[PDB]
């Protein structure tokens, strides 16, 4: 797996789940083309979006709607989304920290 | 003024000095307008891009350029950019801090939204 | 002022206003004891804890409770408080700002460390 | 496994591996006592600290050595440590980001 997505809540102290997420590649003529996408796992993650074939050198977006996932839960967030965006040239876990007001994004980048 | 950026330095625990960044509008046509732009000073802080009447309701994008700023320092940073994208003052006026904090590979943004 | 405390609230988008905190210093014995204590204002700062004169070498720890803060909004929090621990003035004086943002299973701290 | 820690570096985009930590509980005379501690694995994990009979609830601290992990990566650190203080009163996990000068934490608490 190339490329998870990991997502924590921290007003309930849980897995983010059911937040919904698409993926972009950068393409020449510098617009972004789908790539993937998905919906977090009761465990907050989001694994298979892509192959280690399919996942080549490139300027991906991870566009996370954390608007609706604050929206579901009844709570205003300052947000329209979470936008992780990142040169690929590995295994890759982008974690997502999120509050209705602010969020953390980290990589954790490993070699297989 | 009713926007206003703070970034921070993780690593060197130090405001983060000369970070471009540039503020988008979201158009009637769903594209991103060029808004406004400008660098950290030495604080830190980027004050006066915009005035209040100008900045009317909408969705606006804020990305700062921490990409070239890690590279200015000799570190290869995991991300292209940090990016804040938010509807503002669809309640009325509002007055917004985003903060920013910055490490290689991790980045922590926030907003203080207050009425004038 | 040598030493300055900025705190957050990352569920409201706003100062943390109010937030009670502690500040000790370690002794020779190893024993923490108290320094100085205050709470954050209406812009979440807390300043004047301490002069030059006073804020000497040694290791500080910064105890903000954060716990009646989230229990007064009427929320039940993870942590007991945010704590900060450092070695304050070991190269000589320093200006430090300690920025807590909050929410209620989570806390983020940083250091903006000035030479003056 | 009632209790998890998990450290990152936020500086490397890796596991914070072998992070020495402590963990501590509160004792009717106001001090800590004492109760675990180990080192985070090569995933920055540090799993079975305790059972399910022994972590009665209470007041624990998990005490994180940055200091030594920044130390032995030759870069000066803001914090003599990460200290992690909850009332516990379910399955926990604790992880912590870290930077030089900063760091951030926060818990995942899940009903088993
Ligand atoms: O550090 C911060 C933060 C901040 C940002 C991200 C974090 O994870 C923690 C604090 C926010 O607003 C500020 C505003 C300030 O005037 C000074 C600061 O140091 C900060
Ligand atoms: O919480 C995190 C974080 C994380 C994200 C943002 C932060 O501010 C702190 C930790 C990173 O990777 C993980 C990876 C995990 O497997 C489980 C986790 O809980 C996390």
């Amino acid at each position: 797996c190339p490329l998870m997505v990991k997502v924590l809540d921290a007003v309930r102290g849980s897995p983010a789940i059911n937040v919904a997420m698409h993926v972009f590649r950068k393409a020449a003529d510098d617009t972004w083309e789908p790539f993937a996408s998905g919906k977090t796992s009761e465990s907050g993650e989001l694994h298979g979006l892509t192959t280690e074939e399919e996942f080549v050198e490139g300027i991906y977006k991870v566009e996370i709607d954390t608007k609706s996932y604050w929206k579901a839960l009844g709570i205003s967030p300052f947000h329209e989304h979470a936008e992780v965006v990142f040169t690929a040239n590995r295994r890759y876990t982008i974690a997502a920290l999120l509050s209705p007001y602010s969020y953390s994004t980290t990589a954790v980048v490993t070699n297989p």
